[PDB]
């Protein structure tokens, strides 16, 4: 009884995107059943808008208790910032992977320099209005977080304004892809399995993966509401250990063919297995002249990195995307500064869940020692000390701040 969850039931969301695999292989490899959590229901989510609705519905209206987040959606749901003031207390409870998500831009802008660092093709980009009938159009899945954090930072560190130089907006995947088909669309910030469908049938090439603008980057993470974990303590740790124990058996090479043959199954992605065999080995075709990648380490990764471990939430990581919310003027009067933002992040992050679940499943070795991974370095020398976030914001080139 000291380990039963109060109950076995849960309804998680998810998005069908690498980032979702450790849900995914909790639950059908069977480590959500091992510690109690036998009916856990890993609901599909038709986009990010109907995924934020659905939490704060709540699985008694029909909806969903937490699932898989893009950041940070559990921080603005809790502050009624992106549900039109219902606030619905949210936590932060591990990071569910890194990496797997790249930038993807139309063939039109092939030998233009529009790669990894984008300097050179700023102007380019800057008058294509003039030479070309339209301002650069970009897109992400949802506004204020991950994505079009990842596309921001991409442009703005070539000299490329992504508010007032281009069009970027929010558009459906599958919306996004047919426009780069159709020419209207110049590039997108997306992920696995989007990169490889994108270069193989010639819709157009990558830019960048996030695995090369910022290594072992935080990406998507578990959250749940606050109330379903406050009177639910022994699930959600249960959970907790389903989802570690998922993201370690990922991580071992011997099982990701499994692992996408599940994940791309009908009843899960539903794609071609091609698609993702290679993601999964860290092999990308990147295209327009560039190398092709072939790094373990440059693929997604769910439970160990090259500089910590993955799953366990910093609350440095937190910090970087309210601070980069922050440089783009997000939520001027909810996050108005710095310090809102650490209370914010204090009431959300629950680190010390994760810490205590890692402990009563035997992963104390895997514990990180500090709330904070230290100063994180971006691809173009920009860094980032969760000690001076201040700092941080004062070196960039384009902000809003
Ligand atoms: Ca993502």
């Amino acid at each position: 009884p000291e380990m039963m969850p109060e109950t076995a039931n849960i309804k998680l969301g998810y998005i069908p995107i690498v980032e979702a695999a450790p849900l995914i292989i909790a639950q059908e490899k069977g480590f959500f059943a091992k510690y109690g959590m036998t009916g856990v229901e890993v609901s599909k989510q038709a986009n990010w808008a109907s995924a934020r609705d659905n939490v704060t519905i709540g699985s008694q209206g029909g909806g969903i208790d937490g699932g898989q987040w893009q950041m940070p959606m559990p921080h603005l749901i809790t502050e009624g910032i992106i549900t039109n003031g219902n606030k619905v207390p949210m936590y932060v409870l591990a990071q569910l992977i890194t990496q797997g998500n790249g930038i993807a831009v139309a063939p039109m802008h092939e030998g233009k320099g529009v790669n990894l660092d984008i300097t050179k093709a700023a102007d380019y980009i800057k008058g294509f209005n003039k030479t070309n009938g339209r301002k650069f159009k970009a897109a992400h899945t949802f506004p204020n977080v991950n994505q079009d954090f990842w596309i921001r930072y991409w442009f703005a560190a070539g000299g490329v304004d992504p508010d007032t130089d281009i069009d970027l907006l929010a558009v459906p995947p599958a919306e996004t892809v047919q426009g780069m088909r159709n020419g209207t669309m110049d590039a997108f910030s997306t992920g696995d399995p989007w990169p490889y469908r994108i270069v193989t049938e010639n819709i157009g090439y990558m830019a960048g993966l996030t695995a090369q603008i910022w290594p072992y980057h935080p990406e998507e993470y578990l959250a749940i509401r606050a109330d379903w974990v406050d009177k639910n303590p022994k699930a959600t740790k249960a959970l907790l250990k389903g989802i570690m124990e998922a993201q370690q058996w990922i991580d071992d090479p011997k099982n990701r063919p499994e692992v996408v043959q599940i994940v791309s199954g009908r009843n899960y992605f539903n794609v071609p297995t091609t698609i993702l065999e290679s993601p999964f080995k860290g092999q990308y075709t990147m295209g327009d002249g560039q190398p092709a990648i072939d790094d373990f380490q440059k693929g997604p990764l769910y439970w160990k990195d090259g500089i910590g471990n993955v799953s366990y939430p910093y609350k440095s990581h937190d910090l970087w995307f309210l601070t980069e919310s922050i440089r783009w003027g997000f939520h001027k009067n909810a996050i108005p500064d710095l310090d809102t933002a650490q209370k914010i992040i204090d009431k959300v992050n629950r680190e010390d869940l994760w810490r205590e679940a890692a402990t009563e499943a035997g992963f104390t070795a895997d514990i990180p020692s500090s709330t904070s991974r230290g100063v994180e370095t971006f691809f173009d020398g920009i860094t980032f000390d969760p000690a001076n976030p201040s700092a941080y914001l004062q070196s960039l080139a384009i902000k809003k701040v």
